[PDB]
């Protein structure tokens, strides 16, 4: 298969542009020119590109320099037809952000963090971005007594309400997506899982403008089921964006190509997103790859890895489709009663009074006979994997 | 120290009553008589006792027997002065619940599960319990294609809405506390963390009636920071109850005595609950121990372990207070700017307009000079620990 | 695909016979008759069966009963053509073993544990078993001060040395396989990984009679790479047996069907065992499945799951074979220099002096130029997954 | 309590000198001068300093320069009375080492890797170092098909055999300590745990010359019991060196001050190393701190964190001593039968024939009765924790 613009595959400038300087060594690749990155991505089938302010315009560029970069950038976008669906701000690299951006203990840092973001929202709005992703990588602590969490949540909320206000007043029409991460670079990061971020979002002044940007490896860093948390984000209707990559359980963030980590969870994730209710996908935003080409590769490996993300997604999609169109799979689904969960537990108009009145729900319930019937889950799982394996 | 009824130490009947049949071996202790449990707990300092329907009255007891057990149980409470602060229902042991109670694929099981809880609500209301704890230990899956998470959340919501309705109509005045757990016994449990559980509760019909009951070991099974999650729960005002125990990271649930797992986090937790604002505790509910006396122990080890839970809490309490009262700590807190996080980022009346006008927050901000100053967090952490070791 | 006796698939009687009594609930299935298990396994394609003494003869059976049971079992093997490649002893279920068998702090328990094993060695030898597997599930601790590890290792050794003495003297010709596990049921188990078990065995009296029996899920419980661990065991020539199953990282032991956990690792594993040096497998023993049919299944689900194991292994083999046979893979392997690791670093007869005199190895070496060439690893990896997916 | 040269506290140049440039941000501290480091460490009580070649002499310094630095360094040593107990080689930072040093797929890098170490050996020899630590941080892989584990071990062995040859011919008297780590920077590193490294070492040409250098945090990254692995290392007599620091379970390596991660395990570890065999320490080498001052700290924080390491050790030592001297602890130890484990299971001159003849070890053994007695382990654990908290 081949990717179409309708597939909505996007990449961060910082993914294919990662120079591969890790915590233990020097960069192994030279820097990637943004215009060149735009052209190469267009060529492999991406529909959009995203970036942190500091990825495009070097921190501290004078206004003439910044303007020049932006103009050349826009020309590339123009010529290739690529769009900018989301933009983000780097609030983690500069030493000033060592204790966080919006939640640094230092008040002045909190004021500067908000200004850095407002400036990025202007540029995002001018490039046509619809989503602002917020990754508080430095909001957290290494020691419990160093950070008042409650105060931190108050400050977090205080910054986000201002941003929504500015956006709404300027008519930018942006949606905000908080991206959870459990740890790294802080010992413990605030809003550690998709769940924590969703619960926080619900407390903002204008919750409807806020959702989450969950990343495959981030949830896997806590050994949580990514597809299942995505299912819950979809139930809340807070899946505003998604970051796809690979990870091997709890360890530093690996940022492997999507599907190269937990293959079976990648498979069930693609099934969830594309085989939504009513034939159609359950999610329609970008399919964004927030990964890193391995430190062992050169620029050839970089493009190979960019293309592997898309191939992985399309192969899994193909297998998820065949899975569902298989009359044997359908028969197994029926035997396992998956769909029966979709039927209300109470009858139409039944309340507690009528339930209490139904002796078949208790008094005459044969728990023991029901308890002995098998659900056929293993067999269902086996057919799923045989589809993934191309054995069916 | 010594426990008083104002400490509000409570224990589940299933804790000290655990016979020690694990996944790999037979019970090493005989059954504990509930009346005796009441007496023994009263003696060590507990102010209350809790239980699952099935802990007190054997599954499938005739009306006569059930009635008989309750009446003796009420007498023991009477005689001893212990209260029943919370009650819970067993929706995990019987084979009928193998796929869950409220979210079983099987509709007849969901109906039966609701019935079983209504009944315990009645008994709870009758014994004076204020909280209904809901632990969905069988809600989840081993295989992704076997459970429609969205439909399961619908069914979970549907069942809770009804319980609230009933309680309000009967005038029981119960609060409901959902208890999250990431896995075990299901491969993946629905509402895996305190975060996911708060997000969910917010979607119910009468959200003001629902909160969570987080357990130390559950969050640690995912390697999350328990104290930090409780601080978030308190920020949301959803800390309806708490289960205290010990765990050594991502592994099977150990249920050790509180403070026998992650000692540093047990210290910071006690500090957060007790050294609340306005001198007073940030949390006023029961300090409930949901732990298990090790399988290597006899009834003496059982009472020894019960007392250890109390002693650990009180020794930590004593050190958390000394910590906060130390002038050197006060000096370290100041240098760390812990309290500066409580001052709003914006001056009263400032909005984005005024922030944008402040050159000092961006254009004239010296990020480099600010980034060079240390926060003194290591020194502050070292002082906390020396207080914990009784070295200061 | 179809299983042959040459595939050497074996199953423990305790696998398909698991009644599904976990730590949180009662059994969901009835007991399986050993004779019936023998007929069913023979039928699905297994070549052998294994058992714990207590799986076949109920703990405490008189010799009359014991003898009768062995006779019937023996007939079933007879009629079916199944062999007993390995036997093991249950040193974890009975309460007496709450602190271990061989390493219990109680001296009498230690004497008893040895006797229990000698007896099982006798039955093993009578049935033609070649391997005695030792899983020290209760050897370890929940608390650091409770167990002197050094003393424990001395006692583990003392017991094993006696066992080898006896087998050698009785001429049984058995091989001993130590099975490592990090935790569960003890907080921490002695000899937690394949590495620790191999190091320990090297200290026995007759080390050549000892090896390890690593289990997929056991290594994965610590988030280790099972394939890489097996590779090391093979390098040492200590892979005496292997237990195959599935797990999803650090959590309770799941015992899923082989390949239903880390699917990518399941693939590299079959490749390692099967595409050994010169076409031939790198491993020759039994391909033993030590898994459990999920608690949600009935006997139908049980047989299904038994066959899924065989199915998974044969589908994987088939793709591992195709992977290696692919000229494009062959080309990618060359570009990544995988085979160049086989060439000695040193020239023939070259020592320190010749190497120190070689200017090209240091003084005149261009590290920067070599540091920039890519290894093409992502591309090789993508080729492997495409073969797994049946897309190549 | 104050540090003495007898305490043998040592620090790597790279610990206090870490500029806090992490995987997500720029350096927050300026470079530390080596002469300065020697002077500051001498002042806080360190008896020795260690370094990688590249920490002292910048990669690629001409001889004049290198020679100059060493002379200055030696002078500082001289003046302060500090020794160099161990030296190591940086085989991980430079891009040439991206796939490993000794086990890189590239033959030329392997050759260069050996030359770089020989050179460091000469310098170590020159400064009087006794141990060569080898941390194979880049040895491993991100993908299973990229690395032939078997060939890698052959090449790891080939290189070490040569180093020992050279040391021995030259009369250097060095001991070699392999340092295990499960992951980071590589997806999976070869020789991941203490166990894997000990097993490997037993296979070299002069094994007596090889041991391990386990690091607290590295074992904890896999959720292993650090104290328990050290106990096994001591049993094998392979604990040649130790790296002390703190970690919070499986996540990126935190490098916290010793005792700031798992405090209970830090306590059991000091007890193990100090309350050795006679009354004397069980370990006689350097107590080396391989940690990193948190990125949030300035140079005042750096010196505070250095001192914290020594203070945690001395405070734990003091409580470990008190624990063992307590009569109540003695009594708990007696009730738990800790010392009974040190008595041979067999009576002197007893073999399998005598054991088989002992009816009391089996035929007349009352397992039910023994299984009912408790070990009193919780109580023993409780007294240990109370000693730790200075509560007794
Ligand atoms: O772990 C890195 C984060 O995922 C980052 O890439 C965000 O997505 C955007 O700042
Ligand atoms: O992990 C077991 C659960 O904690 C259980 O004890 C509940 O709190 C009550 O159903
Ligand atoms: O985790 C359980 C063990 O794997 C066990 O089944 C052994 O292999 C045999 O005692
Ligand atoms: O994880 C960092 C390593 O521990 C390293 O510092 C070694 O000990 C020396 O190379
Ligand atoms: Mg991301
Ligand atoms: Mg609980
Ligand atoms: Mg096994
Ligand atoms: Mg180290």
């Amino acid at each position: 298969v081949q990717a179409t613009r309708e597939d909505k595959f996007s990449f961060g400038l910082w993914t294919v542009g990662w120079q591969a300087r890790d915590a233990f060594g020097d960069a192994t690749r030279t820097a990637l020119d943004p215009v060149e990155a735009v052209h190469k991505l267009a060529e492999i089938g991406a529909y959009g590109i995203t970036f942190h302010d500091d990825d495009l315009v070097p921190f501290g560029s004078d206004a003439q320099t910044r303007d020049g970069i932006i103009a050349g950038f826009k020309k590339a976008l123009d010529e290739t037809g690529l769009i900018v669906p989301m933009v983000t701000t780097n609030l983690f690299t500069h030493p000033v952000f060592k204790d966080g951006g919006f939640t640094s203990n230092d008040r002045s840092v909190r004021r500067y963090a908000i200004r850095k973001v407002l400036r990025q929202m202007d540029l995002g709005a001018e490039l046509g971005a619809k989503t602002l992703v917020l990754w508080g990588g430095r909001e957290g602590a290494e020691y419990d007594s160093a950070k008042d969490v409650s105060a931190a949540l108050d400050r977090y909320r205080e910054a986000l309400n201002l941003l929504a206000q500015y956006s709404e007043d300027r008519g930018y029409g942006l949606r905000f997506a908080i991206e959870p991460k459990p740890n790294e670079p802080r010992g413990d990061i605030l809003l550690p899982t998709a769940g924590h971020a969703i619960a926080f979002v619900q407390e903002l002044e204008r919750p409807e403008l806020f959702g989450i940007n969950p990343e495959t490896g981030h949830e896997q860093m806590s050994n949580l089921n990514f597809t299942q948390g995505i299912a819950q984000a979809l139930w809340h209707k807070k899946l505003f964006h998604i970051d796809l990559n690979g990870q091997h359980g709890p360890k530093f963030a690996q940022d492997l190509v999507f599907g190269h980590g937990d293959l079976l969870n990648a498979f069930s994730l693609v099934d969830l997103l594309e085989n939504g209710p009513d034939g159609a996908p359950a999610y329609d935003g970008p399919r964004h790859f927030d990964y890193k080409p391995s430190r062992t590769e050169d620029y050839d490996g970089v493009w190979e890895s960019a293309k592997a993300n898309i191939r992985m997604y399309l192969l899994l999609k193909e297998r998820a489709k065949a899975f569902r169109a298989d009359p044997e799979v359908q028969e197994a689904l029926a035997a396992s009663k998956v769909a029966e969960l979709k039927t209300p537990t109470l009858n139409p108009g039944e309340g507690y009074a009528e339930l209490l009145a139904d002796r078949s729900a208790f008094e005459d319930y044969d728990a023991d006979a029901v308890g002995a019937k098998g659900f056929g889950f293993v067999k269902l799982n086996q057919l799923a994997i045989e589809h993934l394996l191309g054995a069916r």
